[PDB]
DNA sequence: CAACTGATACCGAGAAACC
DNA sequence: GGTTTCTCGGTATCAGTTG
């Protein structure tokens, strides 16, 4: 129970992942690059990697085993995050896209 | 337990298209295991859980609202967790147009 | 139907709640 | 002690939009 917020947390604190950063000294607020797959910015390793390693975490891809399927660990990790209660999108604040997501208590 | 029976007499009955017997044995059979859409025979597919909520009285007509997705649940997750049926993954079919899941009767 | 989306239907694991 | 429902935290499909 409750993987997501721990390890979104551990995610950016990894710093593996350019852009995604805290945006405040209090960890309560991050960004999030947000690039789409079709436009020419779409460096494949590095703005799919968070989706991938979302998707490896919870044993939903397997490497040598299943396909890759970058836009499923696209829509996988955007509905998780509506749907939970940890993060709320900041979306008036939200060529480099992001999102911006503040954690609530 | 009042599910085991209960089903195979809503099988025998045959009241519910897709949810056949698959052998003259009494033992393994289908049920249809469709995805509603925002509805498209939304009460013919909704009535094996509606049958299921009215019997075991969780939905009185005239007191509760209808609610066709926690129907379907509660017989889906009642179905899996159940001990007297077990689910032939091998034989179920959720890549057709009518899919369907098979289970076998166990006995006791 | 490529990638992407919100809204909604759906699912399994315990945790209750019944029986 | 034995079945069925409830909770929860995600995941999947639908009916479009290009977010």
């Amino acid at each position: 129970n409750g993987k997501l917020r721990q390890w979104l947390i551990d995610q950016i604190d990894s710093g593996k992942y350019p852009g995604l950063v805290w945006e405040n000294e209090e960890k309560s607020i991050f960004r999030i690059p947000w690039k789409h797959a079709g436009k020419q910015d779409y460096n494949r390793e590095e703005d799919a990697a968070l989706f991938k390693a979302w998707a490896l975490f919870k044993g939903k891809f397997r490497e040598g085993i299943d396909k890759p399927d970058p836009p499923t660990w696209k829509r996988r990790l955007r509905c998780a995050l509506n749907k939970s209660n940890d993060f709320e999108e900041l979306v008036e604040r939200s060529s480099d896209p992001y999102k911006v997501y503040r954690i609530v208590p």
